[PDB]
């Protein structure tokens, strides 16, 4: 019926927004518990750990509540496509060395290293000024490690909007960023898989 | 058709999958909630902070406990096949069991028909096992906003079931009310 087949990948994501819920849910039952035993011991404590749960909460509704209608998100094979088309039209040259793809990754974490993947490539064609664009995407035991570095020189002050977004969603996943400012700007990305 | 016929099971299990992301979704957004209130009360009243965050614990816990179980499947009892079981149970018993067809609850989530089902199953069993009735009345009736399953048995109330009842319908925000005047009444309730 080919729609109903499409149905199968909405499946697969759905059942990572359980699986990660669930797992946010249970780390807020162990923050909140932590917190009550701190009430009388440690009150100023105790409010940090459930500002800390109301901050888990809010970042895992931000990062589910645009997927839950469609249960889909971007696919990471399609990015790499179109990251490569965007530094075209920018005359900014698209190196990429291809190695074996990451073969075990939730549709959930694809669509999170994708959003972190236009958003560093965006960047690069508004503000670096480079020639060139390297983009690295390795499976790495554990994890998936994107590094994308662009010759330019970085145009920011101390900060991180972009930057901000990148690091909140990766983080919710686990993940992190890092950024290097020194020499042209390097972006990597790492997130669980 | 061959294939578009298992595709609608998909579309079930589907459907499921949803529910609990919508389900998990809300017990988190209650959660939050719950913990930010606990916290602006740290100092004025440390007690009922201590309550509030008991709640988020309890919370917690049922939740995954109800998630645990379906999540691999992606699939429940359905309420009309739980009807039925609950018939051949009570045939069984030879407890006469009293139906009056109405009107079929039109949009009940399959999570919510998995909780009733579970829950109409204990008191079925309830009754079988304790009450020593003759006669079962189950009634299933969609008002308004809500679905609710009466469970009458013309026995003795003689007081793991009855709270893991409570437990489950709370989790869905209905309720279980038992009268015990006349036979053992169960009302089971539940948004919809
Ligand atoms: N690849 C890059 N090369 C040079 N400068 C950058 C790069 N990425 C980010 N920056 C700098 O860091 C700032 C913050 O990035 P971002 O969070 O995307 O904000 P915005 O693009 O909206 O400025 C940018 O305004 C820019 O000054
Ligand atoms: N339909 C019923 N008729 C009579 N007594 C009941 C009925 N349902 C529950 N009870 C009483 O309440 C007790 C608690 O029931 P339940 O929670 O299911 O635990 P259990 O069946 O393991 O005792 C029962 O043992 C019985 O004494
Ligand atoms: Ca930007
Ligand atoms: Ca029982």
């Amino acid at each position: 019926i080919a729609e109903l087949v499409k149905l199968e990948e909405r499946q697969r994501m759905a059942r990572d927004l359980v699986d990660t819920l669930g797992q946010k849910l249970s780390l807020m039952g162990l923050k909140s518990d932590l917190a009550r035993k701190l009430i009388y011991k440690d009150p100023e404590q105790a409010a940090r750990e459930l500002k800390s749960v109301q901050q888990t909460a809010r970042t895992s509704l931000n990062e589910v509540r645009k997927i839950v209608s469609s249960m889909k998100g971007i696919r990471l094979k399609d990015e790499l496509i179109n990251i490569k088309q965007i530094l075209e039209a920018a005359d900014i040259m698209f190196i990429y060395e291809e190695e074996k793809w990451p073969e075990n990754i939730s549709l959930l974490n694809e669509n999170i290293l994708s959003m972190c993947l236009k958003e560093a490539v965006t960047n690069v064609v508004k503000h670096s000024q480079a020639k060139t664009c390297r983009v690295d995407i390795q499976q790495l035991w554990k994890e998936v490690v994107i590094t994308v570095s662009d010759d330019g020189t970085f145009k920011g002050e101390e900060n991180s909007h972009g930057l901000l977004g990148m690091r909140e969603r990766l983080e919710f996943a686990n993940g992190s960023l890092h950024i290097d400012t020194e020499n042209g700007t390097k972006l990597t990305m790492a997130i669980p898989n």
